[PDB]
Formats: C-alpha cells, structure tokens, sequence
C-alpha cells in the first residue's frame, strides 16, 4: 500500500491509538516501500498542502518582542519554495552543507522542509554555542551554506574566519547577508533515496570530543512515527514543544511529529531563561491541547501557584529527555487531572520506549517499549535479561534493523565501539518490569546530562587544558535536583600555581568564554592526583562513588563550588 | 668541549665504535654550544680542507658517459666558493629559496656546500618530477634561484615559465644559463644561527598533496651523526650511498655522513634504470670499502651469479629506507662474509634506530634505537609499551627534543596530528625484543614505498581523476617482492566508457604525463562502487582485506596490471 495511504491510516489511528491498532500500524510499516522517497514531496505537499494548504500549520510567538505570525500549509509551502530555489541559486547541490543556527522562528521551519525536499546536508546548531564550539564544528564537517538570525550572526563570521562560503540570514545585515525568499520557482523535489543523508547532529560522546549522528531521508521523516505514537498527536491538535533549536528533541516534536500527522504547530521563542510563568500563560492563552516539556522545565512549573491556571482545552502532557520523579506527576495530576507520560530515546534514534496514551502509567517508569524498535535488555557479555528485576545495558537489535536507528556515526571507531554484533548500544542502563515496564537506572558512560543538554566529558576537559594553569582534568556528573545534573571538574596544577578560588574563578571564566554555558563547571576541585589504573586511564566512576562518600558525610575539601 | 674538538673524537671512535664510547659522545653533544653555527666553516673547511685540503674529497664517475672525475677537498671548498660568489652576485641573500635538480654530479655537492655556507633555503629536487609536480611546488613556496643539469633544463623552464628568477645551469646552454663557476672571491660564510633554516624536503602525506618538511642548519648537518654512527664511516673510507639526488637518504649517506669524518665520497651517475650487475662491477673496480644501498636494490643484487665478485676491500655495508629481508642478508654474508646492517628513519629525522656496527644483528630486526633520539613504543591512548612482543605506534619523546629532528612541516594541522602531547609520530609501527630490538610491522597511515620511494595517495588519485573517463579513484599499496609494495589504483568509470585493458593502458599513459615514475600506477582495476564508511570514508583497509584474500585463493576480476 501507498506511502500517502499509509500516512492517513496513521492519522486515523491517532484519533484513538489501541495496542491492537498499534500492531497492525506495525505491521504496514514492514510493507513499505520507501527506497526512493522525499518527505516534503511525497507527504508535506502530497497529502497536507493538497488536503490541508489553507489550514494554519504554525503559530510563532516570541515572547521578549511580542511579535506574532501564522503560516498556513501553503504559505509555508512556498516560503520553503523560495528558500530553496535562492540556495540553488548560490550555488548548492544534493549532499551539500548547510549549518542553521536560529531562533524558533517561521523561516526555521521554512528551512528544515527546503533541505529534506532538496537532499541538502542540514547541521541544527545550537544558538548557546560559542565561536570555539563553531570553529570545531567547521574543522570536521567544511560548511557549503550558513544560515543564522541576526543575533547569532556575528558569533559565525568569527568562526569562518577566512573560509568563503554561502551566508544567508532570516532578518537583514550589513554585508554578504542575503535573504532566502527571492524566488518560488525552482522548487523541484531532489529524488532522494530512503536510505540518503539529511541530517547531521553533532552528539556528544563519552569518550572524546562530540561528532556527528547521521540521519536519512527516512530515518527520523518517517521513523518519527514512534516519538508521535507515544505522545498522541492528532490532526486537530495544537502541538508545543519546549525544545531548543539545534537539537533532535526539536526534530522530534517541533518538527516531524506534529507535521506528520498535520497538526498544528505552536512555537514559542524566547531569549535568555525560561518565564516559567509567562510561558504557561502562552500554552493556556494559545489554547495548546498537546505538549511536551523536558523534565527540567516541568520541575520549574510545579512551584508555581499553578491554580491560577485553567489548562481548558489541554488534552495530551508528555516528557523527555532526561528521568521524570513520580512527585512531580502527580503533582501536576493533583492540579490538572492529566498525566505526564514520560518517554524515552536518544539523538541517534527515535522514541523507544514510552507511556503510550493508552498505557496505564507507572510513576517513573518510562514504560514499554515501541514494536518498530527490537528493544533488548543486556548483562555483561550480551545475554539478553529474563529476569524482570535485573539491571542491564539498553539496546538495539540491528537483525530485522528498525527504521528510526541513524545510519551510523561520523567516527568509525565509536561505530566499532557502539555497534556490538547484531546490537547497537545507547550505553543507558535500566531494568524490567514484571509486566515489561521500564525503569532507567542511569548511563553506563561517562556521560553528563544537565537540563536536558548530554555534555560529554573531553569537551570541558580539552577546554580546560586551554588555560596556563592546569595540567590535568577530570570532569564529572554530580546529582542536581532541579537540573538532572551538574558539571564538576577536578583540576591538577602546574607547578607554581596556587590552589585558590580566585585562581578557580579565573579559569571557570575563560571556560565561559569557551565552552557552552551548560558546560561551565559549576563546581571546580583542586586535587594532588586522579585515580588512575595501571593502564593510565582516569577512574571518573571512582570520582563518582568518592563524592557519594562525600555527599552522605557532607565533606568538601579544597573544593571552590563556582 | 669545542665544535673541532667533538668531530676529531667522534672520528676517533669511529675507527674503533663502542656503546661506552657512543654513550661518551652523547654527554659531549649535551655540551656543545651550536647556537650559531655553519657547518661549512666550523666542520668542512676548519677541520678537513686545513687539515685534508689535498686528500681526494670525491670520486665521480658516469656509468653510460664513461667520464671519470676526482677532487681534492680544497679543490672543492674553491668550487663551492665559487658558486656562492655567483649566487649572491645575481642577487640572492640568506633565506633564499633554492631548488636543485641535477644528476649526480660534482656541481651537485659544490652546491649543496654553497646552500649551508650561504645559509639558503634548499629544495631538493629529483630529476624525475614532472613539469605538472614542479608547477605545484613553486606554488607552494616560489623559487628566487633554480639550478639544473643539461637534461632537465626543458622541464624546468616550463614550469618556471611563470617567473623570472636567477637561473642557473651545470654545464652550457643558450639562455639565462649562467654557470656558478664565475667568481672565488666573496666566500664569507654567513652568520647562520644552529635554528637557521636550510633544507626543505617535499615529503609525501597519507591525507593530501605533498608539504614541506624543515631541517635547520644544525638537524641535518650535525643529527647527521646518528645516521653516521649507525653506518660505521671512517676517514681512511671510500663511501657509496645508492640513493637519487632530491631525496633525504642522498643528504644523510651520500653528503653529511661521509664528509663528517672526512671520508672519500664515491658517486656514481646513471641513467635510466639500475644495471644491477655493471653498478656492483664499478664498485669492486672502484674499491668501495663503505656501501649503503635501499633494499629495492639489494633484492635485485641477490639473483646475481655473485661468485662473479670478490670484494676485495668491502668493509661495511648498510640498508635504509624499507624493510631487508633475512634471505638477502644471509645470500649476502654466505658469498661475502659482510652483513647488511638496516638502519631507519623518515626524512622527518635522521638515523633513529639501526645495527651498529658493534652490535649482533638480528635478521629483519633494524635494531636499537639511537641514544640522541628518545624513541618510544606507544599503544593506542599513548601509553608506552613493556610487553615486548606487543605492536604500537614508533613515537620520539620532545621532551629534551632531539637534535636532528625537523623543526616541523609546512602546514599547521600536520603539526598538530603528528606532535601530539609531547610526542612525535612516525605513525610507523613495530614492536620489541626482549632484548630491546625493533622490527617494523608497517604504516599506520594510509601511505605506500615504492622502491624506497614515499608515495602519497591523494596525489595520485587527484591525478587519476584528471582522465575523463575516471569517476572515482583509490590508490592502494600492494606486495611486491622487490619494491616492497606496488601501486594499485582501484577505478570507477563513467557511463559509456568501457572497462579495457587498452583503456586501462590510456590513462596510465597520460599518467606518465602528470606525476613521477615511481607514482604511475603498475596496476589499474575497474570496480563499480568502492566500499566506504557512512561518512563517505574510502575504506582502504577493506581493500587491501580484499586483495590478500584474493592472492590467498589465487583470483583477479577485470584487474588489468600494468
Ligand atoms: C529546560 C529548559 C527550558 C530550562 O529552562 P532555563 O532555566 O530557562 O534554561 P537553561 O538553564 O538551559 O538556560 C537558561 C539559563 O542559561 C542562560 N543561558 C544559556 N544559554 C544562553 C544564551 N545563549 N544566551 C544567554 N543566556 C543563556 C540564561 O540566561 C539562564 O541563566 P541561568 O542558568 O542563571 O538560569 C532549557 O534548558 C531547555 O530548553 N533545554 C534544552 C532542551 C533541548 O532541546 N536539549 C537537547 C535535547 S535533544
Ligand atoms: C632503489 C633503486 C636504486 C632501484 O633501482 P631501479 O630499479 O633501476 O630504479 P627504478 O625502477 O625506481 O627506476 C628505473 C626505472 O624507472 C624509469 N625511471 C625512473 N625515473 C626516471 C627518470 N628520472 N628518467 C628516466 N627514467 C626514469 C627507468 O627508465 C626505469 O624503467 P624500467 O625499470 O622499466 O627500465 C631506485 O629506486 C632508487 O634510486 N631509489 C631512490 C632511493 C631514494 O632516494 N629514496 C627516496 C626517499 S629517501
Ligand atoms: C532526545 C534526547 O534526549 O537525546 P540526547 O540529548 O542525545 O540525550 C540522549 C540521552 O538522554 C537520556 N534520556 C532520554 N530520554 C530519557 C528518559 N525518558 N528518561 C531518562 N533518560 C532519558 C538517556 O540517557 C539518553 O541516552
Ligand atoms: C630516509 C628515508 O628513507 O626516508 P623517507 O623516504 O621519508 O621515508 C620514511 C619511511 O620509510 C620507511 N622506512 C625507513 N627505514 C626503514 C627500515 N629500516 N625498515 C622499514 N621501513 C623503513 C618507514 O615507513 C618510514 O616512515
């Protein structure tokens, strides 16, 4: 049956989703015959812009300005039209690259749909991300196409330095900054393969700087579809995300989850922190009947008086990214009589285990896993689990291999390392339920989760071997509360300096100008030594269980603690 | 402990070598102050044209031609002299660029005296390079001089067509053909200081084009001396290095090496390709007692009727630059009662690791590493090896940085992959004896030896995709049996063109064209796709997998060999 069939019958089971309806939606997906295959083509166009081109397909918001738009399916059809059309212009063909760093922002969405309908190369880059951060990006992945908003504008010229490329802005600049809209002609579909490259996500890795994920023309365009099953996304809803731009949680519910189904979507820009209070009062005043929220920003709503809120017509509340504490949820049902269903997955795939709208939530259980995903749960030396209460690695299994799984890595070794032999391995850890539930224990890597931002270790460290005065580093998750984790870093000096908090503020302040902000270790420790074994590896695991000692105690030695 | 002082010593324990003694002249080192110094006056002139001005310096000879030549080292200190008056004359300062090209010759060494004592900047150039590669050598860093023989004039006034720059000849020709002979008098050494740059090789990369690789006027001059440690040359020695003008191995056993300890220099001058067996006759008929050949030429000098010779005064000979198979040093030893002593290094170094002459060689081992260099085996995560028998990268330790060693490359990135962290990488691999031997394994890189020549893949697939017929390209090194690996070249053709032998021997023919002889590939193989990473990685080691596996099992399928 026919790509355009088989979206519909999709929509029609949102309408409402049954495990039995589930199985079958299954099994259609095995049927599927996608080896040449344009999303913007074959489903925007195909089934919206035909059935839907005058219905609103986005409401943008920005709260600092006040600013608001709506684009209709077809308005927003030919706005990627254009953009299109002026990219080939400058000069770029399928395969090409093309960076974009804006804000939330009308002409985001314009430019997601002009790269999947032209098979362009699109690197989502984060606005937080410094000219350093930029200039790493660069070095691995050369850029054809650079795309940004005014503000970001700056932050990119300085990171091409003397690289010439296409530069192009959503608002208007002194120099070489050309708009995207000029012409709605040459807006031809590339004949892109299912099994074609669209998307690179810079991800962080434990064991050394961050590279790139690798997403097809299928993967995430229709993979998405497991993400849209957990939440519940209807034709008639009006969809939120609290994302940021430059990340997949944008692609997944921004971006593919409500479109696929031709939804409304609701975008809400702001700069600097989140108006915890402000922004709800948006959802409530735009009438916003689904949303997902990551765990952080949901730990921000709750201490609020939430009664001066009426949630009237909000129908679907989900949650991912990062563990969901039960108190909160049920904080929030007390309050509103709606759940939050907490739902799991990782830039290098799609959502893959969830609260599905028609599954009896456990509290901070994750849930069940999705059928398209073979999800396994592994011991030491991949023997798959039986036993419910016994914690293992999580992962994929490539034999039948799910659609949703990114081609692979940009780092052939991290491809040695995470595909193992007919599995693919997220690193996360969990155990089953009795009843095949799901509970995430925490990550087998060394990796670092804070406020929904994964931050891998070499980043900070190579950034702090960036000042005079360190000689070694070790940077690790700490527990937080209200962000899942923070940043420490342990810190040996050189001979000659000195261990103070004035010389630890000095350093943490070039790392501000470095690294991200979410990287900023907020706590810095001079030591004597770090745990090695005999090989020379740093024990950080052993930094870890020596700060639970320290935090059971309340210990803190020469500690600075920002 | 004086410049004079050290060099008198050093010969001394030449003409009897011993660790202790060795390990003496390596404290002595750590004491000379070389902050200014000039190899021609402080070692060539001060020590042996006073002391050895009328001792035969240099033995010439030309094989096809029949011409004989003989100079005394003052009759040489005069015609280096001359030729820096000359030089200077037409308007050339220190830090000038001078490429050479000519045939081995007397004029060959008057110049590369000039050059040290001048304090220029020298390429040296092999007389195979096409008007193609000298175009992108000036490109890269552009010429104020050009000295060539007769022959290869044609070839570099196509390439200089460019410019005008002071041109110069060895023998007599029509236009701006000026000799150097013209003037002894401005024979003022320059000031140079021991980290003046001197030599510049272009040396073939994995990843791209050819960069330059920087020796000062200490490296070579004086690092020379590991090479001559490691080769026993005395001064009572007649010496011969089978090496081609243009090359690092000529610098090292054919000038430094052998003018260090005052020795007489043999060089032999032919055309075209090596009559193993007349080469061995003029070198019995000459009375070579010193000899140092690369293994491609020992493996050839092995399926000789050798009864056909008695060597009379043949005292030591030496290997460099590949592997020397057991087999050709036992033939050898079983007919001559000499062994081959195989010595290492990269044009990066000098002698690293090599069978000094006081040392029982191990067959395939290249031996001990030198006591100057602080050579390491590092693992993978840089962590040096104990476990003997265990394979790692060959690294050098910058933490006193060893003389000898080149100052860097000619571009930054190669800088920042090779030193890393306080290490310098060969990138070679090998591991231990017991005992502290060496035995090379191989490349880490992607790079291929042909023939004791370095060649670099992108060169050549850049050139390959030149044809009009080549789509893709992929350029591998193979086993061979007398030049230890051979160029393959793996082809992807565009529509209509149709795989053939003949078109297979076109494109090898415009090849000849574009690149030096030793990169023409002796094997063109038409594929369909080649097999990559995601990335769009070649995965060159997937086809070498291949290849072995094919020679296993003795199969082809339309390779076409030649
Ligand atoms: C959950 C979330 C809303 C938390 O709310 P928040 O407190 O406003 O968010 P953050 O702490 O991350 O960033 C705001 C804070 O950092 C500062 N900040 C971060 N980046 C900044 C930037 N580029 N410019 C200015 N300020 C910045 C803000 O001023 C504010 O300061 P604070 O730390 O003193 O509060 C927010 O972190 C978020 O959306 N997370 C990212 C979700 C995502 O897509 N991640 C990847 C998953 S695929
Ligand atoms: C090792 C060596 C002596 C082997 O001798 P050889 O087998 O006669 O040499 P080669 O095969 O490389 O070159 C001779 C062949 O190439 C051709 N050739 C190569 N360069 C040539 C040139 N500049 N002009 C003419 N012919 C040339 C010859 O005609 C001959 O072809 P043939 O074998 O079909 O008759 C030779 O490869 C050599 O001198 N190598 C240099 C070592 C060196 O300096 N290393 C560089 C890095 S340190
Ligand atoms: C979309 C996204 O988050 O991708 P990314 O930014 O790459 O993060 C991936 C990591 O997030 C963590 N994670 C995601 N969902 C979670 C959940 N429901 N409960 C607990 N942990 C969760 C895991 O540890 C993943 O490995
Ligand atoms: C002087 C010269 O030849 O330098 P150069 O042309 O730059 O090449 C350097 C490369 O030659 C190889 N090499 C040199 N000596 C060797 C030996 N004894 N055994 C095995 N391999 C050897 C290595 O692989 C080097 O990395």
């Amino acid at each position: 049956v026919t790509v355009q069939d088989f979206f519909r019958k999709f929509i029609e089971f949102q309408n409402s989703p049954n495990e039995k309806s589930l199985q079958e939606i299954v099994k259609l997906v095995g049927q599927l015959d996608l080896r040449r295959f344009n999303w913007v083509r074959d489903v925007f166009e195909d089934i919206h812009v035909k059935e839907r081109g005058s219905k609103t397909a986005l409401i943008w918001r920005d709260i600092n300005t006040g600013e608001e738009a709506k684009l209709s399916y077809h308005e927003l059809s030919l706005m990627s039209n254009r953009v299109l059309s002026t990219l080939r212009k400058h000069g770029l063909k399928k395969g090409d690259v093309v960076y974009l760093m804006t804000k939330v922002h009308p002409m985001h969405w314009a430019v997601f749909l002009a790269v999947i309908k032209g098979g362009f190369v699109m690197v989502p880059s984060a606005t937080n991300l410094t000219v350093a951060e930029m200039k790493y990006r660069f070095s691995d992945l050369k850029p054809s196409a650079i795309i940004s908003d005014s503000l970001r504008a700056s932050v990119m010229e300085e990171a091409l330095g003397s690289l010439k490329v296409e530069k192009f802005l959503i608002d208007g600049k002194r120099e070489t900054w050309n708009s995207l809209e000029d012409e709605s002609s040459n807006a031809e579909p590339e004949d892109t393969r299912g099994e074609d490259v669209i998307i690179n996500y810079f991800t962080s890795g434990t064991t050394g700087m961050p590279k790139r994920v690798i997403h097809t023309a299928v993967s995430y365009p229709v993979g998405s579809i497991t993400t849209a099953s957990i939440v519940g996304v209807r034709e008639s809803d009006l969809h939120l995300n609290l994302s940021a731009t430059g990340w997949a949680k944008f692609a997944w519910s921004s971006f593919f989850s409500p479109l696929l189904v031709g939804a409304t979507v609701v975008g809400i820009n702001y700069e600097g922190k989140l108006d915890t209070r402000r922004y709800l009062g948006e959802v409530e005043n735009l009438g916003v009947t689904s949303f997902c929220a990551p765990p952080t920003a949901w730990r921000q709503f709750i201490t609020l008086d939430l009664d001066q809120f009426r949630f009237e017509r909000l129908r679907s509340v989900v949650s991912a990214g990062e563990p969901l504490n039960p108190e909160v949820i049920k904080i929030w049902k007390d309050k509103f009589n709606l759940t939050i269903r907490d739902f799991y997955g990782q830039t290098e795939t799609t959502a893959m285990v969830g609260n599905f709208p028609f599954l009896k939530v456990k509290p901070g259980s994750m849930g069940k896993p999705h059928p398209l995903y073979d999800i396994r749960l592994l011991d030491d030396e991949g023997k798959e689990i039986t036993k419910p209460y016994e914690v293992g690695h999580i992962t994929v299994k490539l034999n039948p291999r799910p659609i949703g799984l990114f081609l692979g890595y940009s780092d052939e070794k991290k491809n040695m390392e995470s595909f193992r032999e007919g599995y693919y391995y997220t690193g996360d850890k969990a155990y089953f339920d009795e009843e095949g539930y799901f509970y995430f224990v925490g990550r087998g890597d060394d990796v670092i989760k804070t406020s929904d931002y994964r931050v891998g270790p070499f980043e900070v460290e190579s950034a702090l071997l960036e000042h005079p005065a360190v000689a070694e580093a070790a940077v690790v998750g700490v527990p937080d509360t209200v962000r899942w984790q923070l940043v420490k870093a342990y810190i040996v000096l050189k001979k000659g300096y000195m261990p103070s908090k004035e010389l630890a503020e000095e350093i943490r302040e070039k790392m501000k100008t470095l690294l991200s902000p979410y990287k900023v270790p907020r706590i810095i420790e001079f030591v004597d030594e770090l745990p090695k074994t005999i090989s020379g590896k740093i024990r950080r695991v052993e930094l870890r269980k020596r700060e639970e000692e320290k935090r059971k105690k309340g210990e803190v030695g020469q500690n600075e603690y920002v």
